[PDB]
């Protein structure tokens, strides 16, 4: 509620807010499923509310406003362990296209749009377990939106048949991620 980086609960919802230490972000937990993040000349941060652990069949609802001014993402975001996987199903984003860099593996239609499916590999990056090497799986929504429902099952199933296995689920969050930019977002999860 103007919280510094951390993990916890605040009315049945798990929250996770991570940043690289750069100034510029203010993350506020609101009641229940709500949080606000406002950032001006940020570094890299990831902030959001949801579930710990997540599930391979959750259908996640979100509303509110997302107003990026530069490099940012609004995604269903989470991790799995063994294998260590960072995954993103991106609903909307700013000036930087998330697929830059990626290998396209396929497509899937869910909740009103087809999404393009990509795999990237992070080498010696922070993870949930500390500095690690891991694959990053992405579904990018062609038709961008700031509110809706996501049936996660569709994405995890598509990923599976393109050969992108997932281990045991860690947290599963609706997150706004920023990379050295500015913006505003107020979102509510359910």
């Amino acid at each position: 509620q103007t919280i510094g980086p951390g993990t916890g609960y605040s009315n049945g919802y798990y929250y996770s807010y991570w940043n690289d230490g750069h100034a510029g972000v203010t993350y506020t937990n609101g009641g229940g499923g709500s949080f606000t993040v406002n950032w001006s000349n940020s570094g890299n941060f990831v902030a959001g509310k949801g579930w710990q652990p997540g599930t391979k069949n959750k259908v996640i609802n979100f509303s509110g406003s997302y107003n990026p001014n530069g490099n940012s993402y609004l995604s269903i975001y989470g991790w799995s362990r063994n294998p260590l996987i960072e995954y993103y199903i991106v609903e909307n984003f700013g000036t930087y296209n998330p697929s830059t860099g990626a290998t396209k593996l396929g497509e899937v239609t869910s909740d009103g749009s087809v999404y393009d499916i990509y795999r990237t590999q992070r080498v010696n990056q922070p993870s949930i377990i500390g500095t690690a090497t891991f694959y990053q799986y992405w579904s990018v929504r062609r038709n961008h939106r700031s509110s809706g429902s996501v049936n996660t099952a569709n994405h995890f199933n598509a990923w599976a048949s393109h050969g992108l296995t997932l281990g045991t689920m860690d947290y599963q969050i609706v997150a706004v991620e920023g990379y050295f930019s500015s913006g505003s977002a107020s979102i509510t999860v359910s």
